[PDB]
């Protein structure tokens, strides 16, 4: 009787199913959450008189219908068009070469080009109908507003590392962007994968290749699967023979089956409309004093700085520099960002060994952390590489039968070294990784592991006749703070010929290691690594109540009242009586 | 008149049958339980106006329809795609190489590749319709909330080993994950198994193999079973002859039968939608002070640590390291995780014998446990391998005719040894296993059993002329704490050439043994070993009442009131009057 | 107006007929009883809107449809797949090699392979629809709860051997398992039995055998019985000639007749759904203090120990060790469990004779049991083999015409011996068996019987010229406590070349005897031996009232009130006043 169903009973019209305002993940092109609030109170319609739209939504009739007769050749996977999220992946940002490179449509296309030495062609019937946009005066959703107040409460009780944790659960549930405009329509695409040596002789008749690819697309749709085709004349005999893959997907409308008139596909697009393009803005753009009137001024500029840090950390991880030229050697298959590390010679290095010590600062009673946090050399110059503090909580139970239990914490800082007539290297495996020497979390035969950063193992053998089959050279560790001195004989990268691999993200800082195997390189493409990148804190910090919030340079002060009402602006006679009881 | 049927009478629409929030087992890809609460109070619909969804659920219209013309070749079973649970099996975890490897679809595919020396190809018509997700503000179910309070009660009465037992009955009923997003659709798959020598000559024309496999798939669906096929031209005469198996399964929609137009299959997908992909989060992620407001802060961080231990124990068991290379010798068929134990030479070892002693600490009266807990040598250096305490309860009946009965417990610790001109080895069989020398729980002819770990038998014969037909060499015992010293002449694994096998899980610690038979290796694939991995405790621990719960480092205290009301936060004037009567 | 018919009148929908919660026998794959309570109060439906389900039941839509084009060859009957109860027969248990080996489907398949020297192939169309499971919070049925209280009453009046008898009537009525999940669907199977020499030449073209077996299955279903088949080309001329049997069974849906389109079979599966797979848990798992809140704690852990003993006794009986290799001699046809007793030489033994004595302890008046309980030698070293006490009740009638009758009991312990120039052996026959020398309960010509264990006869003749046609050698008696000393010249088994046979189960202990005939071996397969394995007791034990139940180690006590109300927990001021009047 309220909301949609009140409008839907009076009008008896469908609701438009393609709406802006939701969140958007831009590494993996998926949408998530609902940032903006959508209400159906005035019973608005599209001025066709055909759909029902919310109140803060205006549509623009496009009624456009493209129809292409030539496929387009896109040879490299580095410059990637998306066909559904092209306007939002190509924004001007620092990470424009990482957007969309963890999606379903991209990971298939990179696989089919590398494993077959192939080039791809697509041809398309696109058919845009509306453009749906949001008004500039707009209200946040009920569930998204409550999660921004919780980050503000943790920042005003001096609880960092809990506000940082709640900011990374905001990226996980609402993405990195907000879509401000969509495009309702229905596409129909065919992608083929031709052998790359079929293009190189037909450099003059490249226009004859793509003319037959768009010719075969309209035989596939118009003719039923039995061969009544009109394309097999001259070069639709090697086009069929140099191709390595073919698929046809429809995105809106009715489902596609071979042999359906393009007349009949285009008459089922009504009431089956999806978003075939979209654009938007980053997520921290919508955190400003205009959208949040209840909080003070400089407090929402501190929440918006926290969320901006969590989004940029999510792009800093899931970024793999390496070599990208396919015909060159040292080709890294997991790399999504070029480095210039191609055509670079190598030089062998000898590492003496790794060792690890612990400190055991506070928790001397009832918990002994400083036995597994220590690792000594099985057999140069060591480097420190990390200063990491490990905290653990335990439980007493004082009984008196009534009892009580108290929770302490136990700190133990550890230090992990490596030496710059030497131990061999057999790979690494962690609690989120495997060793690709064995395709399993095990060192090979003869090798023995030893812990280095409290979560991963270091496959090492001291021999020179039996473990020489799995021995791969080593290039050096570095971190987010200290680069290795092996490059520039500093910078944070591998030397030439080597490739880096992530290992052991530890509280907003990952360390890396350089190898030269060729076996760590290949395999399947890695998935995206989702936030939170930190385990939850133990609530060890005490809450410090803040009552008055001020800034010095325009003489504005916000006084929180009793009862936790709200933040009102401080009149200059009440803050005069509130600072004496404070100071 | 309430719930679904109120919405279903007014709207007269079906309910969407694919919903998130339930649990998920990730070793065996099955779903179980319902973690989140789903209510039908606002009578929401999908904005098509076609289905009825719960209140805390938002759908995203995809309306996508893939159609592939080439099969994909996946040669090895180590890297396994799932086609229905691919997004959730490929999460970043320590056990990413164990996820999905106890399911129905995997165990068939590993069988058909090993027993036939085969490679598999699949081709597919996929047709995604919606994406159904859960809101971030969400309530736990009624039955799942009550089982989290019961683990908290056992932890606050100092009843460990009962809270551990109730945590493993939570994994059994709710799985290891919670699905947060699903994909409603309907697939249609054909899998074939070709002989592996048919690929190796057609390395150039691998694109001609997969083009005919996708050609035979559309003759099978479009043509009725009588041969009107258009594929038998050149190489659809050995493709039919090198294949070893073939099946066609549909996952949603109407049931498949040979000869049905793809037009007709795609018009029955409405109202028959299932989940063709899903993703989610671990189960202990949803145990935090946000979801459970009634309990104190550090108490739900102790329940969530108990459940995380029970899940990681379930992945530690059901993990079989071994050799994986098929053409190599020493191939272990039960192994699902590689080890590097391939291409390793062997060395014979002589074991003198096993013997076992008991202690009989407490239960000296009315129960004699220290006669069957003892086993002496039928005929080096012994090792201790285990220190295990065995508890049994009995019953007095004091009569006075009125009577009364009291229940005691009887402890008897046992020790089990083995010696590092020697007894022969004939296999083992236990209360959850058989001896594969006989395919039965019996020692072979000439062999006599003797108990070692209070539940299993050790097939042993002292002869050298008659029991030499069933004698297999022996590689050494080890445990979860002590590795054997036979490797690295320590580590917890077999020496080279040998294979390990589980035996006698005893209270969260299993022991293993290394053999070299070739007969223990083969057979059928083992099923998953389900929790609980411990028999229920005897309630021997006394309940210690806790009233006040505090942590030192933010000065927060929770005071339980009378009557077992609830846990309220302690004001600093009541805990002042509650600690004096305590201390 | 209540229950099902209230929901069935309002909704006008059928009820789903495949439900969990019932018991299950796992030797004979049949279901029995109803352990869990199923109520229809909320009028729930399957979210299709198609069936009506109970309240504590959640379904999972699968909508899957397999279709196989190759038969599968399973050569041996030792590893047996069931096609309807495969998930529950393959549980990890001590008796995994006995589950399902007394069913209708197994006993036919073992018969057709031994009597024809055949191998079996099956091909199948499987079509799973739902998965129906039970919630973890669940209530026992009304009739099953009342039979658990009756075992508890007999255990608390010190009436053993009546609580043991009532526990074996619980296995008879409710089976050994409880099904917790089923699978609603409809299969369609063809099994053939080919001659075993037809596989051995087609080792390379084994893939051509199974391709024609799945080809003949789809000619049988699609074509009417007149030969319009498309399979008789090359090797569908000896496949038809090497086969020894063929049947086609359907399990759900409409009944099968030759010539019905697979289109038409798959459209009758709606409203005709049966369980095509199931899984579950043992029966004593569901006897815990959670399910039975009324009884005390350690009392339901004593009922659950009694039921676990009765189930394991039912698997200990119905277990036949013997030789299993078919082409080897000494092949035992009744044996369902291997022994290693194949390829073993024999040695003749001479037994002097059997004799039997009685004691007549108590019933000296009015009943003379010690004349038929005695048997003397008709003509070494004797062994005792058994100490069994025989009790019989009689009736006085004291008259005074008014009268009264009193019932006593008469005990008479007997001892049965056999000697380790000798009596010949002609077989045995009992009150539940026959002599297979005559296929009747009679000794052969010249032989005379003599009683040994108060129920069976021992066919014996002292001659050497006339009873030499039916004389078979003898291998020795043993029991559940004492093995024979003839093996290991101890163990409880036959010597080599001999086979054991059950005789005279007497109060939870059977004795066995070893022969070497070849005529006792063959015949038909024995049926399952159902509980109770003990005749009912004579109520000779006096009832001892228990009022207070306690355990020592957590200081909990349960005080039964007056009137036989119930068992309440004892407050520490009432048990203080209840132990003084007790002690
Ligand atoms: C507010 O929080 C910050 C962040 O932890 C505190 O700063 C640290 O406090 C510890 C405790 O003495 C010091 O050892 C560190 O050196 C401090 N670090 C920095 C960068 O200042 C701060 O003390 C807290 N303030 C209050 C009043 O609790
Ligand atoms: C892949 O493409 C090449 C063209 O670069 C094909 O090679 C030509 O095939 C035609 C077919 O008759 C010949 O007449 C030409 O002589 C070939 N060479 C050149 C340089 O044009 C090749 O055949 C294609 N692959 C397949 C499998 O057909
Ligand atoms: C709380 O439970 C723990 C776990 O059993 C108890 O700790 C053990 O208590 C026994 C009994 O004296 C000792 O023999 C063990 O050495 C203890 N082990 C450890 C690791 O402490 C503890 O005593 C219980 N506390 C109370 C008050 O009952
Ligand atoms: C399995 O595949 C092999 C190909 O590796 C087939 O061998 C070829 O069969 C064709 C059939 O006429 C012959 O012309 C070729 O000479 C064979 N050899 C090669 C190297 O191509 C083999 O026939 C297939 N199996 C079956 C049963 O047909
Ligand atoms: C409770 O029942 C048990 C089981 O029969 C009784 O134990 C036996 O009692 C007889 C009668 O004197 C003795 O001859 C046996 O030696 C006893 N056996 C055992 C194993 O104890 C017991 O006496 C009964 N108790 C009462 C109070 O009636
Ligand atoms: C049972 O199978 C055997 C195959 O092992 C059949 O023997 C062959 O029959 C064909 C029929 O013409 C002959 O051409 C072959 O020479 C036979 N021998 C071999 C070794 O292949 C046998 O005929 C089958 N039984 C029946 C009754 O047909």
């Amino acid at each position: 009787e309220v909301g949609v169903q009140k409008c839907k009973n009076a009008l008896k019209l469908p609701v438009l199913e393609v709406l802006p305002g939701g969140g958007w993940d831009n590494l993996r092109n998926v949408d998530m959450g609902r940032v903006m609030e959508l209400t159906y109170s005035n019973c608005r319609t599209t001025e066709d008189g055909q759909y029902i739209i919310p109140d803060e939504i205006f549509t623009i009739p496009q009624k456009q219908s493209n129809l292409e007769m030539n496929s387009e050749i896109l040879e490299s996977w580095a410059n990637y068009q998306s066909s559904t999220s092209y306007s939002i992946n190509t924004e001007l940002s620092l990470f424009s070469k990482v957007n969309g490179k963890f999606s379903t449509e991209f990971q298939r296309m990179k696989t089919l080009q590398v494993k077959d030495q192939a080039i791809t062609t697509r041809v398309q019937v696109r058919n845009l109908v509306y453009t749906v946009k949001i008004n500039p005066t707009l209200e946040l959703s009920s569930g998204f507003r409550k999660e921004l107040l919780d980050i503000s409460d943790r920042l005003e009780n001096n609880q960092t590392r809990m506000a940082t944790y709640l900011a990374e659960l905001l990226v996980l549930n609402y993405g990195t962007h907000v879509t401000t405009s969509v495009d309702a329509g229905a596409a129909l695409i065919q992608e083929d994968h031709l052998r790359a040596s079929f293009l190189q002789d037909s450099q003059s008749s490249r226009s004859a290749v793509t003319a037959s690819a768009g010719l075969a697309f309209q035989n596939t749709v118009n003719f039923k699967f039995e061969e009544n085709y009109t394309s097999q004349n001259v070069l639709t005999k090697s086009y069929l023979s140099n191709r390595t893959n073919s698929r046809v997907q429809s995105i809106g409308g009715v489902p596609f089956y071979p042999g359906i008139t393009l007349q009949a596909w285009q008459q089922g697009i009504t009431n089956h409309l999806v978003a075939i393009d979209r654009s938007g803005l980053p997520l921290h753009f919508f955190i400003n004093p205009n959208m949040l009137p209840d909080l003070p001024g400089p407090l929402v500029k501190k929440v918006s700085k926290t969320v901006e840090t969590a989004v940029k950390r999510y792009y800093t991880f899931n970024t793999y520099p390496g070599c990208t030229d396919l015909n060159s050697p040292n080709f890294n298959f997991q790399a999504n960002t070029d480095d210039g590390s191609c055509e670079g010679k190598m030089t062998n290095f000898s590492f003496g060994g790794v060792y690890q010590e612990c400190t055991q600062l506070s928790g001397n009673r009832d918990v002994l952390l400083c036995q597994k946090l220590e690792q000594k050399n099985p057999l140069y110059s060591p480097v420190h590489l990390l200063s990491q503090i490990h905290e653990e909580g335990y439980n007493h139970l004082e009984c008196h039968t009534v009892c009580e239990d108290v929770f302490q914490v136990a700190k133990a800082e550890f230090r992990a070294f490596w030496c710059v007539s030497g131990l061999l290297f057999g790979g690494l495996f962690s609690s989120k990784s495997i060793n690709p020497m064995t395709n399993a979390q095990s060192c090979p035969a003869g090798y023995f592991p030893l812990r280095l950063f409290e979560n991963l193992k270091v496959c090492v053998s001291q021999d020179y006749e039996l473990g020489s089959r799995f021995a791969v050279p080593f290039g050096g560790f570095f971190s987010c703070t200290v680069g290795n001195p092996l490059v520039d004989p500093s910078l944070k990268k591998c030397p030439g010929g080597f490739s880096q691999h992530p290992a052991l993200i530890s509280d907003g800082c990952q360390v890396s290691y350089c190898v030269k195997s060729g076996l760590f390189t290949g395999g399947s493409l890695p998935p995206a690594r989702l936030p939170p990148f930190t385990r939850p804190p133990l609530m060890s910090q005490a809450a410090t109540n803040t009552v008055i919030v001020t800034n010095s340079e325009n003489a504005r002060s916000w006084i929180k009242d009793s009862q936790t009402h709200q933040w009102r602006l401080g009149e200059p006679i009440e803050l005069r009586r509130a600072m004496n009881v404070i100071h």
